[PDB]
């Protein structure tokens, strides 16, 4: 029923800045944590390469997910150094529902009622990590932005749309700092 299509896979990973402003190892986990979003079957593979690549399931970072088709995503991140053991208590399921009503008119087989949030429980740790705005898309969207691409990386891009299959850059904070090659097929 669901499956008409053939799936996709990541190919090759580059990287565009130096340390300067962030490390590769840095850069590899804010790009694949972005996809523990809710988006494309990409966003599991991505997800599944970058964290077989860590060798550890300590990752999961908060991100303020926006997007535009045929150009790009862009987001705001946070939790990055926060993969630590806590200034917290770990709480975060405990909540008081604190429902009301049951009838035999009403036939049973209803919602059933949510309250409580997961509110302050990460102000106490959050000074742990810094925060960063990223954006991820097409050379011809990070012109756009006001970035500007380098020739030696623009013809291998340009040779790979070519090639039929998805190419993009990724930034933060208006600087460069790498690129993603994704093979459709």
């Amino acid at each position: 029923s669901f499956t008409m299509h053939g799936t996709p896979v990541v190919n090759q990973v580059k990287v565009l800045t130096e340390s300067n402003r962030i490390s590769h190892h840095k850069i590899l986990a804010i790009v694949g944590t972005a996809e523990s979003n809710s988006e494309h079957p990409l966003g599991t593979a991505i997800t599944k390469y970058c964290k077989q690549e860590l060798d550890t399931e300590t990752l999961g970072t908060c991100i303020d997910f926006q997007v535009v088709p045929g150009c790009g995503i862009s987001c705001k991140v946070t939790n990055i150094e926060g993969l630590l053991h806590k200034n917290n208590w770990n709480i975060e399921d405990n909540n008081i529902k604190n429902a009301s009503l049951v009838q035999i008119d009403a036939s049973n087989e209803q919602s059933s009622t949510s309250s409580s949030m997961i509110i302050d429980a990460q102000i106490s740790n959050a000074l742990n990590a810094q925060q960063y705005k990223v954006l991820i898309g097409n050379r011809e969207w990070m012109i756009r932005n006001g970035l500007v691409i380098n020739n030696d990386v623009n013809d291998f891009m340009t040779e790979h749309e070519r090639k039929g299959r998805t190419a993009v850059l990724v930034a933060v904070d208006d600087e460069l700092c790498g690129l993603i090659a994704i093979a459709d097929t």
